[PDB]
């Protein structure tokens, strides 16, 4: 009826003023300082191995980076907005971490729009799906044990003392891994670690993953 | 011809800027996306990789009040063409694509006076398939999903005009003969999430000719 | 040398009017619909995959249309005939290939001539990627292979194609390539498909090559 | 000083780009002066007949809009500029069978008399069948390079040479050059009724 | 929270409203090499592939600040495109270098700039004698493409290439890697040319 029609163009007018109000109103989010520091989660859901080069050392991943952090700026009530919980929005539109593979050997090619989740508590969902080439070695992949490679991943500019990385778990999520993958994973983990490199006296956070797989 | 112009001018100014833009679907304001599939090839079936690379048209059609106008207010213009930037259009996204899709066709779409929009992206995709048994006569069978990547089904529902893939652009001299290919809306509850996802396979049956 | 500034302020005001006091062209429509004319001119066969069946083609291809809205008086304008322009600047035809199984790889210069008259030339040279059984190309008899070009998104109720000639232009043909054409012709065509109810005009230009001995 | 050359520099530049073309004319016609410096052939496809050459471009002209007085600008004779700041030629290769790819930086120098030079380093893959490459006489290829849009009534061309520099090719190259050539060309086509100007690269080139 | 957030947000506003460097305003620009990889060796084309991060790092009066006026903000990270970089080139390159890494760089209250793009590139080098004893020996000149020595200076912090970060089980090992400042007066140009040279020597691991 009319009263259905009126409060679906509220439920629009409610969504436009609250992105201006944080986006017109409010100035983009400068990125984390020392004094204001920021946690990033991350998460890997492994959907493919889809190559493996013995002639350069170089295998292609296909996966999924579940990037979640919290910013006050962000925060409304949904009372304030017609009990909006959450909205998506351009990437473009927001600030997101620099996060970065360590030892990549091509630009990650990104196979997802570019677009996230923010929720009323300032909470930010990202999840880019990235094909990437990296330094992988993988002789043993015809082997019962098969071949292991890791990459590092962070932020490439913030050290700890601004950008902080966690994991919700260590597994990787292999629940959407290809069946019929030329190769099969026998383990995939994503570990947290912190390091002093010699360069700078600020510790440097990264996430490992590591992968264990064979010809199928 | 300059009244018909000066028209059309005046209809996309009335859309774009006196009429307050829309900001995409939400659970208050759902949208439902038809989609569908006319494949023009396979083009290649990598069995060292697992990748298969087709080239086919995908229709996206969905209707925004916003879009809406009476053609007696603008000298019975009934559609137009316009720059999809133009436009909110949705995230159709491939769920096993392992490089980015590559567009063939323009970035322009058609709206309508009751406010449907058509959008009609021809692509080369390459994709997660396993060719083993292409070379037989049983050929080889490949699916791929696709769906929203940002909103799930209770922002955006999808549906399908027919489960059939429309086979009358096939390639008749392809290296690969189609023996099927559907497109069958699905709907599934992922663990992470509680709300339901929806998305529409593409399954396609192929031999070597 | 006085003259030569008075000459590019004429230029400067002539794209000011045209392009910055009105708004830009919103593309034909059913009742001010569009003639663009086609031209191929075929550079070079440079790959037949028989793997994929898919031929790479370098040409360019001459575009042609006329809108009122481009209309200039010389006279008031120091006599200006034509000028060049960003292909940014104006609306241009979304002239498509049917079936190739790439983006066209663009090699020249996105920049059109505008005539007072208000017609346009535009010379996209582009390298393409299509559809192509290359079977035969080892024999006397050759390789034939054909794909459509026109516009993408509007019917033969909005923009209709033309050519000046069915013959493609092969006095650039490169000599040395590694095919030589045995014949070379762009149609046109008004035909009706499964997608849209209205009739939509492509050129079809049709190829057949041989490996040069 | 060195805040008064920065302010002095900006206004410039602010006068040059902010107060103040159109590109050349009929009646504002426009010489260009190029100069191939020749760095490697990478490639020679005999399957495609095609050849990939590396090698920086030396464009030159002058506008009258360019120019300015160094005493009005704390003795300023030139400065450096991204070339989207400037109109730039749209010199083109006749026969690529792929975009050029670009390996410098999209900066020109422009100087106080409105001189601009521009220095593009391509690698450019151009029609060229390399039979013979593998024998004392070698292979012969050639590109045409001109403007795509401007006849010769708008642009013309001008070599300072016609020998093209080998100064800087790379001594370790698959091939070694055996001549290079940079020459002037007036052309009529069937098109149109406008003379075209072009400098044809002749290269021949043999397996070291 | 708040308030260094607004600090930050008012610095970057103040400093952001540089032509770049002249003679009467000349810069420094020190560069520095972490050769991460050699990828592949192509003896069909004489090209070779590099995988590695190049330090650059230089200072300008218009970029410095007073940390007291802003909350105690000795630096900040920000987007390549809000500032000035300099226009550091391959000499050599034989396709576009592929950026690796996000185009953000780190300023300092003192004026000081590091960026530290990773790239892979393609330079021209024959691999030959790369599966004997001696190895291959292969150079690549980077410098401006258009600043002279009178308005960019470049040195190096050290002539060793750093190789602490090399990749283990690359399919090539390093037998030596130099990153040597070169001056040279060209024939063309009276002002002297600087450029960073870099050598690398390598070979098959066996
Ligand atoms: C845009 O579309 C609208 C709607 O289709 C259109 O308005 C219509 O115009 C036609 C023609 O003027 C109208 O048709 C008339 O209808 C009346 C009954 O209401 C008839 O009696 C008329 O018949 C006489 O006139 C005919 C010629 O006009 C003769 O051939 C005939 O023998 C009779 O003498 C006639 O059929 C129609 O009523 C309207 N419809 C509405 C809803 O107003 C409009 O013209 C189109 N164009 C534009 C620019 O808007
Ligand atoms: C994160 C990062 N940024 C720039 C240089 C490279 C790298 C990543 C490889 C190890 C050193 C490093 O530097 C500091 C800490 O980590
Ligand atoms: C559409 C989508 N978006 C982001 C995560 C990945 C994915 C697609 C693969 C399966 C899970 C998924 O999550 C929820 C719905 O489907
Ligand atoms: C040009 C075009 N536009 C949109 C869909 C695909 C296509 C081209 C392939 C055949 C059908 C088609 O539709 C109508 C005319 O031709
Ligand atoms: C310079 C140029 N521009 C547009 C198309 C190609 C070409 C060059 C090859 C011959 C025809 C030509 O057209 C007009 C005159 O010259
Ligand atoms: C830095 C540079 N800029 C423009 C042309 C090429 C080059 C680089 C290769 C050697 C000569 C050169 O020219 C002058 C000094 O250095
Ligand atoms: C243009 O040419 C015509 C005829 O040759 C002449 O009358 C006129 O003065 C010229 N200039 C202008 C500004 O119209
Ligand atoms: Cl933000
Ligand atoms: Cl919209
Ligand atoms: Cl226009
Ligand atoms: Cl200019
Ligand atoms: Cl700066």
């Amino acid at each position: 009826d009319y009263k259905d029609d009126d409060d679906k163009l509220h439920s629009q007018a409610n969504l436009m003023r609250l992105k201006s109000d944080l986006f017109n109103r409010s100035p983009m989010y400068p990125g984390p300082t020392k004094d204001d520091p920021l946690t990033v989660t991350l998460g890997f859901t492994l959907q493919d191995i889809v190559k493996a080069d013995s002639s350069t050392n170089e295998v292609d991943l296909v996966y999924y980076e579940q990037q979640r952090w919290k910013l006050n700026s962000l925060m409304w009530d949904p009372n304030e907005y017609g009990n909006i919980t959450d909205f998506r929005t351009s990437a473009a539109d927001i600030w997101t971490p620099d996060i970065t593979a360590y030892s990549s050997t091509r630009p990650v090619q990104v196979l997802s729009p570019q677009i996230a989740v923010v929720t009323h508590d300032g909470s930010v969902m990202f999840i880019p799906a990235q094909r990437l080439s990296f330094m992988c070695d993988p002789t043993g992949v015809d082997s019962e044990e098969g071949a292991t490679c890791a990459v590092k991943f962070g932020s490439w500019v913030y050290s700890g003392f601004e950008i902080d990385l966690k994991t919700d778990t260590d597994q990787v999520d292999l629940s959407s891994y290809y069946a019929s993958s030329k190769y099969e994973i026998l383990s995939a983990t994503q570990t947290r670690q912190v390091q002093h490199y010699s360069c700078c006296p600020e510790p440097y956070i990264d996430v490992n993953l590591v992968v264990k797989f064979r010809e199928r």
